[PDB]
């Protein structure tokens, strides 16, 4: 299943335990009534439990042991009740080493002009003992993310509802692998970067096997398991002119379905989710890996380009926070200079995820030396048209920097004629030329993670999270 | 005539040595146009030349290298049309040392949708490989302005022609000269900034032949000069009631050029095309410069006030790089508060650069106890209306910074034969308050250098380039 | 001879023309004759060449020019006769992209007291103008160079035949390909910092060749080829018990002949100058290539072990700089605790340079369970006892560094029959537990560079003209 429901977040109440045994557990009720009633409405992505109810230090201070040990915490839910005592939240929160979020609200929404007495004061108190709490958050420069508002907003749970997902993917980073069939291209500067520090600072972890360590995995596979993979290319896919059966490409697509059994056979058989792809160093292989890929692309896996570990690892790390909606990745190839219809080609040679498509045309007719290598069969199609914002890392001398715009991508002026693969057209929000100057001015490459689904800020969360620098711009 | 007339720049097709012989050389004929289509209506002033087919790395290291040596040349455009591999390029970018421009731009503007195919995307493909260039920049933090845009536009035909200026004028403000015959004014600041700074910083050396040095000269000019000289200036300008043919004060303006033209001599003698003059120090001349500085203002010269050898430059600088415009030298001389119609003025004792004028009808009235010095004969003519900008300089102790106003001037209101000298009152951008207050706390003064030519976009270059901070003030 | 032959060193005097022509000629009889004798019986590694006599802006301004535009000159080793005036060296030096030293030295070692008159000291006056060409770099913070002395002491001519062989690298680095045959062996760290960050400091190159490629190289070799170069073995090493033509098989012998062969033949073709090799990457080629890398070190070649091109491009580094010498490449193999007798012995699975050996017995009884091939082929030998310097580099998520522990190399306890390996056996300048624990502190990894052949104070310098930090521990 998508990961996110193994994972759980645990949910902390927090007073100051000098209130007898009648309001500590007057408190845990409507405590008890937030998570397992946020659970039941939400619609979250991970529902979150109620663990112990904060109000001895050393008791904050186990809980967070107790956050770190349970490998099934996504993050942890961090809320106050009353005026919580935040020196009581030092040796806890010095040693979280997990996500946290500080929820400021109040068991209710109004503020009862009415019974409002020195009953509802002692007990309920929330505004200004929150802050107490998100001094300590600050001063002690915990990464954290606050919610504010009545737990009962359009905005107020959808906010956190997109939020389960990224400290998820934080924890999940930690566990890509990265497999390497092939270094870097030659020559080539932005695809590169340290490794050692990409793992430091983004968990992930980038293996290197050799290119025909592969091969061997590609060959030893049943020609009839592709056959088993053929009943659905035939048929999930609409096949044409050199790609069906008896017609001009003919073992070619019965190439492309055994580059994927091996890929996908190899990566898992090992640990890897994400992989990369060399065409200076096929040697052992019939074809390019493409439509290879483009299932590979749609079964949760990571993958980037020319050695690029980068856009591979980063690939998996959206796509992982992206079981609620639809991702993707992409180069960018050409763009149209019109006084209206500014705009720029994004795709690259034969991998184009099918995860932002229309129909699918899978089709031939190449010649593609790129590689030096046998007409590779694809799937061609015309992408999405909605929301969207590039992403792409970028190592800069002193660490990595996410540098990320914010786009509207539309369609193209065609369907794909005299076009041999796929395409996701846009024009940059800003501007292409303002798209471009605070682009190319800062960091910035090709191999780059376009998304229609997670947010401008959304994004932002776990980037300063992970822990790195991050160049937005609307 | 003007100096961007013996200045070269050089370009470079950006492309690589995977697509074959006719595919690479395709290259060497499509920014051979982009080349040879930009000189004639190209809307420029200065003079471009192409040279090698950038694939290799030790071709880079020839191309930038290169120049370098050759004094001649003056900077270089770069633009990458496929997708050259950065990484070949990199010494190339560190050995580099003149003006650097990631010309972003694509041979056609269009999306030939109804035929592209891979043979059409392996070329013009410059939508991530000016983007693979870029990132070795923005890494190898590089000193470096961004056109983005086709070339077959005349708006970006213009951030190619601003730039080439500002290219210029860098190139060009590191032989800039300058003799003083006089310190600086008793016991004043901004008009004193560090002399081995500036020299490292700004290229400027200043020298300080002595103010007996120059007498020396003044009186070396052949009395036939002080006649043959004459009638070309009088055949030019307009007098008044006291520098007559025969009135009395005749003879002391006719030694009030006697200083011009032996100012020309040293001044090209020495080779220092800026100047500086000191009133507390003329004990061995006559009367006080003022026309003669005018008669090498609007000729080509930098003239730094009292004493004011930054100001020198920044007269001389932001000249440099009009070969066709305006351009001047302004310590203010008066605020006028009106709530609603605030406005600026500023003249000097003599010196206003001519080179905005419209008139120039040489009064005297010539009053000179500052100095303790002769009545000297001057001009005193007008402005132009409309627009232009303001800018300073000031040793701030961590080193230079730049102050940059924007604003407007016009024509005086009542007639003004009350001043022997000249005016241009001038209001502000953003109000006068605020447009005072923040050239107030953040340092830099009277002595700004106003020019009719460039602006903000145009000035964020040549600092840039010249890497010191720019506080920009609109 | 050497390509170090080709190069050399340019050398210039300094003052100001306010000193009398016939002496500023004066200088031009003293220092040329100093060069002279510099050159005449220096043993200088390379050459001197007397450029310009060093006055006006430009004068030197140009020299400095040259020497970056040709190549042919790896350096300019400065000394300023007498007084010559800082601020005509400023822009001369804030464009020189190539090794500079200021020569601190008297002509004569001796006041004259029986003939001092006012010409001995307004000339011959480096005491108090040495002094102000040095703040001029010191100000600007030029990585640059100081010797103080007379000329003609062996030392401080010494210091010169160190640096000569010095500059010759800051000057061949930006020159050293590496070819990789395989990225970095897996889930191992020390081997790895940046490819691009890397270029752009220490200057090296890492492009990355596919197995396969070499591969066909290896096996296109012909056994006259290799039967020529298997018997020119024949006379430097006696092949031991396991070595005859028809003795069990040396076929495992003449693959490592013609390994040997085959890296030499893909290295040279395609420009590369060292290289890696990948174990857990042998898909083809036959043993491991072990006796062929010991050969192509003695060769010249930059080899860097488990994928190491951090060692590949250094070896080679310090190789160059050792011509005429010795030096060689080192991991640690194990250590001696004796309280007394504590040392550390180092070798490498198989490949160890014999340019620090006193013996040569070609050897197997291979059975290298590493990388699962055949029986490699290997050189066995004892090295040689000594002092030398050991150097390491490695990225430190801020950018690269030096760490580099001095020591005494040694000769081996007993006799090792059953260990198949050439082995040296050392132990640092401070102790087992002082110097292995400051070099744990710093970091820096196992893979060294023992150099009994260059000098801390040659390294100190070497480093100083990259800016990457040396550690110094002994």
């Amino acid at each position: 299943m998508r990961k996110m429901q193994d994972y759980k977040f645990w949910f902390v109440v927090g007073s100051q335990p000098l209130y007898g045994p009648e309001a500590l557990a007057e408190v845990e009720k409507d405590a008890r009534k937030l998570v397992d009633g946020l659970n039941k409405g939400g619609k979250l992505d991970y529902p979150v439990e109620f663990k112990l109810v904060a109000t001895t230090a050393d008791s904050i201070t186990k809980f967070m042991k107790e956050a770190n040990y349970n490998d099934d915490v996504a993050g942890v839910i961090t809320w106050m009740h009353t005026f919580s005592p935040a020196k009581n939240w030092i040796r806890g929160t010095e040693l979280l080493q997990k996500p946290l979020l500080h929820l400021a609200t109040q068991f209710l929404n109004n503020i009862p002009f009415d019974s409002i007495d020195m009953d509802y004061m002692n007990l309920h108190q929330s505004a200004h003992g929150d802050r107490e709490y998100a001094y300590i958050n600050s001063r002690l420069n915990v990464p954290a993310a606050s919610v504010y508002g009545w737990w009962g907003d359009a905005d107020v749970q959808e906010q956190i509802a997109d939020w389960q997902h990224v400290a998820v993917a934080y924890n999940e980073s930690f566990h890509i692998k990265i497999a390497r069939f092939g270094d870097t291209m030659r020559d080539v500067a932005v695809t590169e970067g340290d490794k050692v520090a990409a793992q430091i600072k983004l968990g992930w972890t980038v293996d290197y096997y050799p290119t025909n360590e592969l091969v061997a995995v590609v060959n030893g596979i049943a020609e009839d398991e592709i056959d088993a993979a053929y009943k659905d290319l035939e048929a999930n896919y609409d096949l044409v002119e050199g790609d069906n059966d008896h017609e001009k490409y003919v073992h070619n697509v019965r190439y492309q379905l055994r580059e994927y059994l091996g890929i996908k056979k190899f990566l898992d058989d090992n640990g890897y989710d994400a992989f990369t792809d060399n065409f200076q160093d096929l040697e052992g292989l019939e074809q390019l890996p493409g439509l290879a890929v483009q299932l590979l692309m749609i079964d949760g896996y990571g993958f980037g380009p020319e050695g690029d570990f980068k856009m591979a690892g980063l690939t998996r790390l959206l796509k992982i926070a992206a079981d609620n909606k639809q991702t993707a990745l992409m180069e960018d190839y050409t763009l149209d200079l019109r006084h209206g219809h500014e705009a720029i080609m994004g795709s690259h040679m034969l991998e184009v995820d099918p995860t932002l498509a229309s129909d699918k045309p899978r089709v031939e007719v190449h010649p593609l030396g790129i590689g030096g290598k046998d007409d590779p069969a694809r799937l061609v199609f015309t992408g999405a048209e909605g929301k969207g914002y590039d992403i792409t890392l970028s190592y800069f001398d002193d660490g990595y920097k996410f540098i990320g715009y914010p786009v509207d991508c539309k369609t193209p002026e065609a369907e794909m004629p005299k076009l041999p693969v796929a395409k996701q057209m846009w024009t940059p929000e800003i501007g292409l030329a303002e798209g471009a100057k605070q682009w190319m001015k800062y960091g910035g490459g090709h191999h780059t993670v376009l998304t229609l689904a997670l947010s401008e800020e959304q994004l932002e969360q776990l980037a300063r999270l992970f822990k790195v620098d991050f160049i937005n711009i609307k």
